[PDB]
């Protein structure tokens, strides 16, 4: 079966970037933002169903997939959030919903915090804000999430290590993230592979991880200091696994937003590809219940 | 000037290993154990002065330098501590002092805990027990010490990453550890380089880091559970830098031993090569004050 039947592939030119987007549908707009180490194809099992009722926009994040900075460039969440405002603006949308997974949910919440008039609703798949992740670091988190600390090392240490046999590191990572499950469509896999083989993409990924340690975390701290919260309805869909005290995703989001719901999904971290029907059921229910927000 | 003038280079055959040792001197025995990513040459600025008054034994740790396991082998601190008992035994010593740096101080304290009748005195350069290190893990520790979490990843992930351009990773690490200071004698450097270019050595280093997460930490927990402490005089020489509450090396050692002294040294982590005269002053003073222990 076809990946993204009827999606129109575009390149958009912004002030700081050349961005790959794919679009389909009619009605209220939804922007869907993939994570690491993937691309917009990560949404292939979800986006077509959504395009039956909504305007659907899929982007590659700056530096990932086929999207690229024009330059020394800024790969901070704030900067990639600006990319999203400009992308949706050009396509004709000043206000829209945002559904993110992994790094894209990080671009998502930054965008909703910086530009609350632009974000109608926000869905996070598997993510809480980086400020909360950093406070929870301990031995087992650093082991499970070792790459968060390797990829943030100064330029060019991690680029040299991951750049040696790129496809091997890519595949290993993907298998680990999926808990060994056969969820990667063979054609989407070659797309994830060719991006990771591009040294520019690997560099942009490292820059993302550096920004997570630094400027992104500073931004989140300044918001918590100001008591600034997301102003729209929020849904969080999380991986079913134990959460320590204070680390439950629903409880964490409730400290960032006045209007929060969510649900556990019995699949791996890679929710879009591993549990698309479960996710879709919750997404569709959430967007329906908040159709007034989308107006 | 010559590295290790008058040291006799030996190979010793134990039950589980083929070990490189270098020896010189006469009088009470001292065993000196290097750290990562080095070899016994790391002691070249200290060992000759000590051999003027003591029997001096330098070893390469199992898997590092020219030492190797006979096999699937065990690279846990307990196992390498057994190597030390056997090495000193063969050379004619049933009881001896132990001076360790970095990983060798970890072999050292395990040996002193498991075999208190064999250890007359113990010096740690830059090290506290791994149980204490794990309890202190937070965001900045995982960034500073990223390799502790990369090298512990399942076989063969880290071996593939570090094995790509070995000498480049080796040199980078060495420069980072020395805080950019020109402390590496050009001939000792080629020795550290040729070991790291050996895939067997890189594998043994990863196994060390895995054992630190697992069996080593379990061993330390079981000792603390039993209230078992080192029975000999202890000296700790530490890098002059800020220490958080409960993390001061002197305070930590006092929870592991009844007889503890120490001092801050104004140099980098690589104390044997960066501050040999400062270290020697404290070592010599400590061994002199405890000459009754050495009997």
């Amino acid at each position: 079966d076809p990946l993204l039947p009827g999606f129109d592939y575009l390149t958009l030119h912004t002030s700081a970037a050349r961005l790959r987007v794919a679009v389909k549908g009619s009605g209220p707009p939804l922007l869907l933002l993939h994570g690491y180490p993937q691309t917009h194809l990560a949404w292939h099992r979800i986006a077509p169903r959504l395009a039956e009722d909504y305007s659907v926009v899929l982007a590659d994040l700056r530096g990932y997939g086929e999207s690229r900075a024009l330059d020394g460039a800024d790969y901070s969440k704030a900067a990639l959030a600006r990319d999203q405002l400009e992308t949706m603006g050009q396509l004709g949308f000043e206000r829209f919903a945002v559904i993110g997974h992994d790094r894209g949910a990080r671009v998502g919440y930054r965008l909703a915090l910086d530009h609350p008039q632009a974000v109608a609703a926000f869905v996070s798949l598997t993510v809480v804000p980086i400020l909360d992740n950093w406070a929870a670091v301990n031995k087992v988190f650093a082991l499970n999430a070792y790459h968060w600390f390797l990829l943030a090392q100064p330029y060019d240490l991690p680029e040299r290590l991951i750049g040696a046999d790129p496809e091997h590191f890519l595949d290993y990572t993907l298998r680990r993230m999926a808990q060994g499950r056969d969820i990667y469509h063979p054609q989407a896999l070659e797309s994830y592979r060719r991006a990771f083989r591009d040294p520019a993409v690997r560099h942009a990924m490292c820059e993302d991880y550096r920004a997570a340690v630094g400027v992104d975390a500073d931004a989140d701290q300044a918001d918590r200091d100001a008591g600034r919260r997301l102003q729209c309805p929020v849904q969080v869909l999380w991986e079913e696994r134990p959460y320590a005290a204070g680390q439950h995703p629903l409880e964490i989001w409730k400290t960032w937003a006045g209007q929060v719901e969510g649900a556990a999904i019995g699949a791996s971290h890679m929710l879009p590809e591993d549990a698309p029907d479960a996710v879709l059921e919750h997404l569709l229910g959430f967007l329906a219940s908040h159709r007034e927000a989308l107006r």
